[PDB]
C-alpha cells in the first residue's frame, strides 16, 4: 500500500533553489518541487512535469539521487517519494498562488522551516551520494523512527 511522488532540487554548485508551500499538504515549510505521479506517466516524466507546474523552470536530464518512504502512523498509504536533482534549468522561477520560491547558500539551508526528515538525507544530497531511506512519522513533526542508508544504484 504506497503511492508514487516526485521531489526535484535544483541544486547548483553554490546554491539550492526551494519553494514555500502556500496551502495544502506541507503548507509553511520549503521543498523541492514534486507530487504525485499521475496514470500512464513514467516518474522521471511525472518529476519533469510537477517542476514546470510548481516552479515555471524546464529541465534537462534529470538524475536519480534517492528513494525515501513515509509512513504517517494511523494513515493506510506509504508515501513512496523518488527524489531527483538537476543543475541546469531554464526559466526564471516564479512566484504564483501556490509557491514562493528562493535561491539558498548551500550553507544557509533553512532546516528548521524543512520538514524533519531533510537534515537527514539533504547532506548526502548536496555531496553527490544516491540513498534509500523511510522515516516513520506521527503527526508531522515528529520521526519515531527511521532507516537511511547510502546506495550505489536508486
Ligand atoms: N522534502 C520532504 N520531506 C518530507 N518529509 C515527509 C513528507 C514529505 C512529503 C511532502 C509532500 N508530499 C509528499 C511527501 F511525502 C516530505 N518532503
Amino acid at each position: 500500500a504506497s503511492r508514487l511522488y516526485t521531489l526535484v532540487l535544483v541544486l547548483q554548485p553554490q546554491r539550492v533553489l526551494l519553494g514555500m508551500k502556500k496551502r495544502g499538504f506541507g503548507a509553511g515549510r520549503w521543498n523541492g518541487f514534486g507530487g504525485k505521479v499521475q496514470e500512464g506517466e513514467t516518474i522521471e516524466d511525472g518529476a519533469r512535469r510537477e517542476l514546470q507546474e510548481e516552479s515555471g523552470l524546464t529541465v534537462d536530464a534529470l538524475h536519480k539521487v534517492g528513494q525515501i518512504v513515509f509512513e504517517f502512523v494511523g494513515e493506510p498509504e506509504l508515501m513512496d517519494v523518488h527524489v531527483f536533482c538537476t543543475d541546469s534549468i531554464q526559466g526564471t522561477p516564479v512566484e504564483s498562488d501556490e509557491m514562493r520560491p528562493c535561491w539558498f547558500q548551500l550553507d544557509q539551508i533553512p532546516f528548521k522551516d524543512m520538514w524533519p526528515d531533510d537534515s537527514y538525507w539533504f547532506p548526502l544530497l548536496l555531496q553527490k551520494k544516491k540513498f534509500h531511506g523511510y522515516f516513520k512519522f506521527q503527526g508531522q513533526d515528529t520521526i519515531l523512527d527511521y532507516t537511511l542508508r547510502e546506495v550505489d544504484t536508486v
